[PDB]
């Protein structure tokens, strides 16, 4: 079948990380939306005006609200994109055929929304040259971050070409995990997020979402389907684009 | 020699069009700055807050102001980047070793600053699906534009890969030529802009800055050096990146 894929970037990135996968999926006949989330890509807001991961997810929620009754999309999220998928499926589970997690966080319904992110910080505590700043929004002090260039080169874009890495240096923006607000956020629901089909895609070559973390997530909340891509690095949509397009063709053929 | 290249994008683009050339130049030992100009790339201003091509050029002027007495840069501009180079050389001709024009407008000192742009609109009057809007800034009605996707595919990125074209679709922003303000702008000076060494790089395969226009510019204001790259398309820094790096190595070796 042909599906409508909505591609969701991770924090500090934008729709541009999908510039290689999007043409491929369309060449297979699929419709692809690649959103900039708030204060990401060429979205005009700055991160200081955003007070939560729910506020951050506004372009996706507004997108899902705009879809006509009866059509469904496959949400594909990378790295912190998994949290935007949990927020959107709690409000629009009827519009979601399946969610694909691509080297992504996999929140559950049993522990606070920050749980998987707290576990990532234990497995991965050294963020090299990443800088931090704080700002206040709606009386909350938030810790923002700007990804360091050596962390981008070594851990996220390990095996990507120097020109792909260049785009990351040029285009990554200040973001936030909003970790302290995620903690106090109500849990993802069983009937919303819990009911979505979840396909987990990952590589053991990922240098930040290390195998210990990723296999830990698989055991904590079993995905409906798990696919392990051999080789690649953290940005599989850049180092293993064809393989991810094949996996996504197979997800379209199975879920609607 | 090694030089400091400052790479200047055209309107509606950002530093990201240089993501392929910048690694190459650095791999040859050069320093490279690739600026976002105002309301371009991931610069936070919107085009409605910009009232002229001089306001637009602010990141470049502030950059040139920050350089310590005695160091010099080679300015490399693409397409409307030629006008940012004329504005900057009228204020900082002492900081400029040479300016490279890359499929670029080549303003002169004899006619109003809009002259070459008025001649482009005569040679190239059909801008396909490009949209326009007007806004008012400092009592002037400006015509802004947003490049159409079929114009980007066919005329600007003709021969670029689908993934490079994808980045153009995802990242191009609303811009303005500020043509009516350019007309009333004082002429570029002979002692500033007129005294800069100008190297003109172009391809006859360019589908918007057609050979008639480009050869016309060469005859109107003779460049110090002219290089014609065989093949390629309008975005030579994407289709002929190595050839442009070689030409820029040779410009560094000759000018300082
Ligand atoms: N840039 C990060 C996004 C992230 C930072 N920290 C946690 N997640 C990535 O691609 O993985
Ligand atoms: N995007 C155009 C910039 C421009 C539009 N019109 C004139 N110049 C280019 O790359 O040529």
């Amino acid at each position: 079948a042909f599906a409508h894929f909505v591609l969701i970037h991770t924090i500090c990135h934008g729709a541009w990380i999908w510039h290689k996968l999007k043409p491929l999926l369309e060449a297979l006949g699929h419709k692809v939306t690649a959103l900039d989330l708030a204060a990401s890509g060429v979205d005009p807001r700055q991160i200081e005006e955003i007070g939560s991961f729910d506020e951050y997810s506004e372009p996706l929620l507004t997108f899902l609200e705009a879809l006509p009754p009866g059509e469904k999309v496959i949400l594909v999220g990378e790295s912190c994109g998994g949290l935007n998928i949990a927020i959107a499926a709690d409000k629009y589970c009827e519009k979601i055929a399946a969610a694909v997690f691509h080297n992504s966080v996999l929140p559950d319904t049993e522990h606070c929304p920050s749980y998987v992110v707290d576990k990532l910080m234990e497995v991965f505590p050294d963020w090299k040259d990443t800088t931090y700043f704080t700002y206040t929004k709606d009386g909350k002090e938030i810790t923002g971050l700007k990804l360091g260039f050596t962390l981008l080169r070594e851990n996220l874009y390990t095996l990507c070409g120097p020109e792909e890495y260049e785009l990351a240096k040029m285009l990554t923006r200040k973001g936030s995990l909003f970790q302290n607000i995620l903690a106090k956020r109500p849990f993802f629901t069983k009937e919303g997020y819990g009911s979505i089909k979840k396909i987990y895609v990952w590589t053991d070559q990922d240098e930040i979402f290390l195998p210990e973390f990723q296999l830990w997530q698989i055991e904590n909340y079993k995905p409906d389907k798990v696919y392990k891509v051999e080789g690649g690095d953290h940005k599989l949509q850049l180092t293993k684009t064809k393989e991810i397009a094949e996996i996504l063709q197979e997800v379209a053929d199975t879920y609607n």
